[PDB]
């Protein structure tokens, strides 16, 4: 793979001296020939979904798998919008004059190589190439084993398209290849990617933190719980968490684990049990909500303790009564992934210490934890949501994938 | 060294908790009594010095070690002058209304616990010291074997005025023990300390990121590049560059490698020979200025191959005749360590083209390569100088010890 780190080096020089016109250009050009394509890559999607159904695979793992006309669509648009953004290349952070006469500032650069490891999705390819040569960066992906054929069609339009608008052809590239010792060769390819971005569960960020040398920033799993206060609308909160549950349960910002007041147990708990069971999902309850959980219409069954930290990916839900504000921020602190947290109250206080004493990525007020997504934050797309510390946070936009540059021009300036 | 952790987990919650004005009341009394209490730290430096000095250390190394009152009134005004910046935690880096009637907004928290292990210097550790505290974090340092009983008595100091101020004791630590074994049980305790920043030569770097498991944020060794254009000033370029290399040649940021344009070498060599002479200073040259720098009474030996990639770290240049600036960008990018670059001319296009096409953490026109500091940029102080392209890019400020979080406040609002 040596070959591909070196072609990848060769077109990101080209690629950090480009302008923006011809990356609009570019980016036109894909979004047009993904429209006029929609033939092919709808074939080749509906027979990989019809060869996954084989092997008896999740509901939500097909509606993630399937792709309809409007989904392409939807992916089209985000490419446009996309193109329709700022270049954040070349453009100045901050400056200033020093005492010593010397005119600083920071100017924005871009990354230079990006390996790319994400799940079985269709769009994720589209996005990550669009961001990547919007911003300047050549791009090597891998994709999940199941979208063989969607990811080979799309990564032959998007190279076409690079080759007749004249960009060089290493840009953007692909491996085909579903085994993982190549998976390992790549973590081991530290001379050329300038940095990873890995997508996926427990295992594949395992795997790669114990043999990684490039520079890392974890996509991670997502544990997002959501706190419902004593003074709370029964009814609206009823929505929030429909909302944050059954809408698409195989992403990874779903709420998992709900925490409820004791004092408001007693009115919320059955009408949730009524909730639920319109929308069929199952409640692994505590043993202290057993009992009032058990006379709702909804099946409720005991949790175990190793099921707090894991994602269910399906309709089933974590209910836990706690005591007090502070005991569910120690519970979110401990077993919570640094993803998602919302938290629906009615008390000025209470959201304000709620805001103040929980880490993570997103924290919402009155709000579905389904808002943590690239699209909804006003980028136009993303690569990864990052739950790390280091670089970016949260969803990742164009800006996630560019560093600075100190510029210090002077007159033959001495410093004292 | 797992209780270290625990005890800087449990202090890290509390100073992200804390307010500004508790945080510059500590600093101030640390000024204060660092001020007060000169006279030990005066007699330990002292004893650390000579006793060095008794093992034979390198002038500029003893130079490096030694401690001036000066220098310590430096420190001290360094630290009040930290005291005297604004808070950045809590700050909106920036913010909106979404579509669907979400306020979003971005504010800065700190890191968590920041592990340091730098070289022997001594105001390094109130600098870092202070740092962590005004951010908000909790600080665990391990220093070079030489600076042992001024790093004693700097962390008594600071540990004393911790507690008599109300903090917890856990905020600030050091390590004593010199062993190796301790540093990779530090760099092996990865769910604890959260973001590592070491200083030092290649050995070092090597070896944590040979066994880390936690994110680095490499210091980097320095080899800083000047580049003099066919047309530029004799004299000026002359005390640019004496300024670049004379003056404290033991640090990071000093002009190592020298290069000249054909086209003006016939005229610049010679002057310049009559100039580095009169410092003292070795000319390590090529091939190509062997011939024209013999006749300069500054001495002149024929340079090696693997010269060009180590600090000299001392009164040693390279000088090497390079054909245009295509040659000199190329020879940056071959051998650079992407830490400090300068270029001296006076043509407009060839200014943009050097501040376009070199990759470094810092580029300077008709200027020094002494200004990448902490303090001279603006900055109150540094940590250290990163040469990576993850988080923070040369010198390490307040901002670059924080880390941002997404806030989203919402009337129970629903993802369409
Ligand atoms: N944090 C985020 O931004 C984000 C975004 C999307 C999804 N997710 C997470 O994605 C997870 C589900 O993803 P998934 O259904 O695709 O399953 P997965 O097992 O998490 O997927 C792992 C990914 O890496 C590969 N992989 C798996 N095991 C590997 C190993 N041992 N060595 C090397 N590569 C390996 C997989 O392809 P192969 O199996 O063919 O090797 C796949 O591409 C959820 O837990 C969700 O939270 C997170
Ligand atoms: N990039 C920056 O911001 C920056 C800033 C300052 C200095 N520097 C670099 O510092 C270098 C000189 O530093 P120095 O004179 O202190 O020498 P050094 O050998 O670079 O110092 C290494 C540091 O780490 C420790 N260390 C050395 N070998 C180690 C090992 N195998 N395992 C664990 N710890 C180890 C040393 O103390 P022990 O030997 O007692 O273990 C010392 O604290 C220069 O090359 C300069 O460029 C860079």
């Amino acid at each position: 793979l040596e070959q591909m780190g070196i072609a990848a080096k060769q077109a990101s020089y080209k690629l950090a001296q480009l302008s923006s016109r011809e990356k609009n250009r570019v980016l036109e050009k894909i979004a047009d020939e993904l429209e006029a394509q929609s033939e092919i890559i709808l074939n080749a999607n509906a027979q990989d979904v019809a060869d996954a159904r084989a092997n008896g695979l999740s509901e939500a793992m097909l509606d993630r798998l399937a792709l309809t006309p409007a989904r392409l669509k939807g992916i089209a648009d985000d490419v446009r919008q996309v193109c329709n953004l700022a270049d954040p290349v070349g453009q100045v952070i901050d400056g200033g004059v020093l005492d010593s006469g010397l005119r600083l500032e920071r100017r924005r650069v871009p990354l230079g190589v990006i390996g790319v490891i994400y799940e079985a999705r269709p769009n994720v390819t589209v996005d990550v190439a669009s961001l990547c040569l919007k911003t300047g960066n050549a791009v090597i992906l891998r994709g999940g084993k199941e979208t063989c054929r969607t990811n080979a069609a799309t990564v032959a339009v998007i190279q076409d398209a690079l080759k007749s608008c004249g960009l060089p052809a290493g840009a953007v590239q692909a491996i085909d290849n579903p085994d993982r010792a190549l998976v390992s060769e790549m973590l081991r390819m530290d001379k050329y990617i300038d940095m990873l971005i890995p997508r996926g569960g427990a295992g594949l960020h395992k795997l790669c933190r114990e043999q990684s040398t490039i520079p890392v920033i974890t996509g991670g799993i997502g544990v997002c719980h959501i706190y419902v206060d004593e003074s709370v609308e029964i009814a609206e909160a009823l929505k929030v968490i429909v909302n944050a549950k059954t809408q698409r349960p195989s992403t990874c910002n779903t709420v998992e684990t709900l925490l409820v007041n004791k004092n408001i147990a007693d009115s919320f708990l059955p009408a949730l049990s009524k909730q639920m069971a319109e929308s069929g999902v199952t409640l692994h309850a505590d043993a202290a909500a057993l009992a009032q959980l058990q006379a709702g219409p909804a099946k409720v069954v005991a949790v175990k303790a190793e099921e707090y930290d894991d994602e269910f990916l399906s309709l089933d839900l974590n209910v836990k009564i706690v005591s007090d504000l502070d005991d569910a921020i120690a519970h979110i602190r401990e077993h919570g992934t640094q993803h998602s947290d919302a938290i629906l109250t009615r008390d000025m206080r209470n959201a304000q210490r709620f805001v103040n004493e929980v880490d993570s990525s997103a924290v919402y007020v009155n709000a579905s934890t389904r808002f943590t997504d690239g699209g909804q934050f006003g980028l136009g797309a993303e690569v990864a949501v990052s739950t790390q510390k280091l670089h970016a946070r949260g969803p990742m936009g164009l800006e996630a994938l560019t560093t600075y540059k100190w510029i210090g021009i002077g007159d033959y300036t001495i410093r004292a």
